[PDB]
């Protein structure tokens, strides 16, 4: 990896654009105000450790960057002097300072989450050089926030229909590994989902957490054995019962997810599970149920049709909250077309049809880790303050056509209010310590990670009220 | 990186689920039938083969780590330590797998076999669908290359209708999506994918990917221009927008420069600062060094039309051979906000309706180009189609009653080009008859080694538009 080649091209030319005699460039990250009232701050420690800490500048990196950018711009615009400065004076270590809200902290929109400044006036251009690599934290932030929002829906509906929050941390399972853009995205996204839930099929996320965060538990996330269409359809169109029988017998002591929509989901629930192999199901443990998996059709209408069939072939109880509960050796998983909107649609339809949320689990692939953008939480990195000719000025943008794009002014700090809420203090006002100390702790300074958090601490901060 | 830890967790347990005495598992990848994305660009496999699948990908170390993790992950011992040990012993960690794919860059209609995977060792029947997760991640460069190519079709048609030539087409859609992607690796894969169709990028990560994985005759596959950002305008102070503008155009007077003009008032900046106050610094610039005014807010088409009507009333507007309004050669525009395949269509059309040539404008796209894409867009699917159990080869498939669109193909597959130039995917091993000529799929991977590679220039030629 080469940090000198890990920015937007045009940032190569910015050192020549700042006001002459600019000694400081101070920039901040925030989730700009536009549903998602509060964001989970997660993922920066990964970026600091993997990409910014230690000797990140070398003579070969400088040369390679210079050789690439000479052809890339068809002009020598690369600041070789500026980069050799960092190498000589600092031994390749970035003279930068990043103050940030503790990871896992739940902060409402329009608040400073982290700040960047150069610790050496010759590196005034370095602050916004590393914007690109830092802005990419929109991803773990958005995944963790969106995952926590679904956990709130799942908490509301499970508690309403059952009376408790038993098994909430397993109600949303990650199926996203294939539906993400890369192996790195898989690890980052999966880890961000694991801030709120304990179930994932994206193995990549476990190694990231082990490496960059750590948990007291040997693993941060768990899974169950499961079928796929290949394991079902490999038996032949005539032998779907055989497949179903084989699989449930091979995983008879553990919970097993069996995809039941390969030919006819309705017939598999009515004839194969409900009659032909009913004897194999009603014998299962509460600790090792059969999790029936539909995977096609309208997600809500399929879940209700599947519950109806099962409710007719298996004994259903009425729980303390007056809702229908399947036998404990039988559960359902919706893993198709699940995003925050369809999940909410399904749990509402279920409550309307007097079905408990104890009966269902949800699997989400693309909707959980892919169908997300930087615009969702309005993740913005902006220069709020500069020091030119020794004088500090408040910097900001205010486009005429978009008042949502009106960034903060001056040096910023985040403080806890006397009522336990959060407040972003602009223009150095925080130095007065009216609402106490600033919550933005120094995490990085001159090539060193100064403050780290374990995944156990992150999970603790991201907790719901309920 | 550990391939044993680079799969969907449930796949660890599938070796116990296939029919007993199964010697072969054969699977294929397609972009299932249903902006209508009628054809797809095949790109990105060679990257995956080289980065993650070739060579010794199994060690005693890799086996113990996977065994340890999964014991805890599953709270049971399901891991096929036996199966993985067999690859380490017999094949020196090389995967006894065979991948056949259509040449990269090839533009194939939807619902056609793009690639196939099968085991070369009967004992590794389970390995075919183990590597499914890593291979289906090919959806991403396939999808970025297709949607980028679809924007090129729009750009080609409008540049041809407004100017009568495609001069500058490969620079009309620039990649501004480096910060809007989910990771560094994605940035590189995504950028490279757009570079299959265009030569304009700011996502530097993709140059290194092309160089390392594909290669070009040209020293770099992508290019950029010096450009301002909000921090380099706003750092001068709210009252010194003019001073910021002046200093940037003076520092870059010999090269083209993109200047972000919306920091406070895009229209005032075009009318007063660019139009009056600094006009003398613009009208003086070279044809090879224009000022590219960048609006970056408000309604993308409305803003472009208003900014063009302002620049036309402050600078000398000529007329091209097709009768379309053309700004003077030292002045151009870049729309780099809210640009996706939909808004780009509206803008080129909106400008065409106002008799503005498309030579005037360039487009910039971030999230629209690199992130706001899902595996669902092209219905990228990997499915088992053929199995050999107890010596008998059987055509396997899925056909969900409530989704005929999820119906997979049967048996051994082959892709052919028909005499009329069309494309057919022959199911059930029918391609063995030599009716439609040679199968378009080639062995790209066999037993831990890359058997066929493509250069980035070959891909670029294959992905070229008809126009
Ligand atoms: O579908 C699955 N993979 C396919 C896939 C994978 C990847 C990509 N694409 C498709 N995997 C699966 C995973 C988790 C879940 C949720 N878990 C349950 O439903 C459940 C319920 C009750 C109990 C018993 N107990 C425990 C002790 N406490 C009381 C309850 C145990 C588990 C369901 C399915
Ligand atoms: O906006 C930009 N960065 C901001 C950013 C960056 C990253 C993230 N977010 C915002 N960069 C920018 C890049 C390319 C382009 C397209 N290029 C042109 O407009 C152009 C026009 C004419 C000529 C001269 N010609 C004469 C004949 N011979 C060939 C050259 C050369 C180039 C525009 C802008």
């Amino acid at each position: 990896f080469n940090i000198l080649l890990a920015t937007d091209s045009y940032k190569v030319t910015h050192y020549k654009q700042y006001p002459p005699n600019t000694s400081k460039v101070y920039s901040y990250f925030e989730c700009r105000e536009k549903k998602y009232e509060e964001t989970v701050f997660y993922g920066l420690q990964y970026i600091l450790n993997k990409y910014l800490k230690g000797k990140v500048v070398t003579k070969e990196k400088i040369q390679e960057a210079k050789d690439v950018y000479k052809e890339h711009f068809q002009d020598d615009v690369f600041n070789e002097k500026g980069w050799n400065y960092i190498l000589e004076k600092y031994d390749g270590h970035l003279p930068i300072e990043i103050k940030a809200v503790p990871e896992g902290f739940v902060i409402p929109r329009g608040n400073v989450l982290f700040t960047v400044e150069n610790t050496d006036p010759e590196c005034y251009w370095l602050t916004n050089w590393i914007e690109t690599i830092l802005v990419q934290s929109w991803y773990p932030i958005t995944v963790a926030t969106n995952s926590r929002e679904q956990k709130k829906i799942l908490a509301k509906y499970l508690l309403e229909t059952s009376g408790n929050l038993d098994g909430l941390e397993y109600k949303l399972h990650d199926f996203g590994y294939r539906g993400v853009s890369s192996q790195e995205t898989a690890g980052i996204g999966a880890s961000a989902h694991l801030v709120n839930f304990k179930g994932t099929d994206t193995v990549a996320g476990l190694a990231l957490i082990k490496k960059y965060y750590g948990t007291k538990d040997p693993v941060p996330g768990y899974s169950v054995p499961a079928a796929e269409h290949s394991t079902i359809t490999a038996w032949g169109k005539d032998h779907e019962k055989d497949a179903f029988e084989h699989i449930v017998t091979q995983f008879s002591s553990v919970p097993v997810s069996v995809v039941s929509d390969s030919y006819d989901i309705y017939n598999a629930c009515e004839k194969i599970w409900g009659e032909d192999l009913r004897h194999l199901i009603v014998s299962r443990s509460t600790q090792a149920p059969l999790i029936i998996r539909p995977d096609s059709g309208n997600p809500l209408d399929t879940v209700l049709k599947v519950l109806e069939i099962l409710g007719k072939k298996f004994p259903v109880t009425e729980n303390s909250k007056g809702y229908k509960l399947l036998p404990p050796y039988l559960r359902v998983i919706q893993g198709d077309g699940v995003d925050i909107n369809t999940l909410q649609e399904i749990v509402e339809g279920m409550k309307q049809k007097m079905w408990s949320i104890e009966n269902i689990a949800f699997g989400s692939g693309g909707g959980l880790l892919q169908k997300l953008t930087r615009d969702l939480l309005n993740c913005s990195f902006k220069c709020s303050y500069v020091v030119t000719n020794g004088l500090g000025i408040n910097v900001f943008k205010d486009p005429v056509a978009d008042p949502n794009k009106r960034s903060k002014k001056g040096r910023l700090s985040l403080h806890r209010t006397p009522a336990g809420n959060f407040v972003t203090l602009e223009e150095g006002k925080g130095d007065l310590e009216e609402y106490g100390q600033d919550l933005l702790h120094t995490v990085f300074k001159n090539g060193k990670v100064t403050k780290s958090y374990s995944f156990d601490e992150i999970r603790k901060n991201a907790q719901l009220n309920i």
